[PDB]
């Protein structure tokens, strides 16, 4: 019936730049200790399903999505320039697809 297009373009090369065209975050895995600079792919905290959204209004206590999964923003975007946070298990418990 309804031809619902959710075009999630696979944007991800080796483009070196400060967080604006490539949102970077230091994801500190709080159990394992894995500290890795991932990219914030979506800021799906409340803005669920890509509906013309590219909202990079990233605040402390927000659930963001990264290369390593969902993270709590522990800092403010602009402190160390880059964002930092701790890896969390909000999304993808039973299903690991969305």
């Amino acid at each position: 019936g309804d031809r619902r297009v959710r075009l999630i373009r696979t944007r991800g090369g080796n483009t070196k730049v400060r967080l604006a065209s490539d949102t970077r975050i230091n994801v500190v895995d709080p159990e394992t200790g894995k500290v890795e600079i991932a990219e914030i792919r979506n800021v799906v905290e409340n803005t669920a399903n890509p509906h013309f959204v590219r909202r990079n209004i990233i605040t402390r206590g927000a659930v963001v999505e990264t290369n390593l999964g969902n993270v709590r923003v522990t800092s403010r975007p602009g402190q160390d320039g880059v964002i930092n946070g701790v890896l969390i298990r909000e999304l993808e418990h039973h299903h690991h697809h969305h």
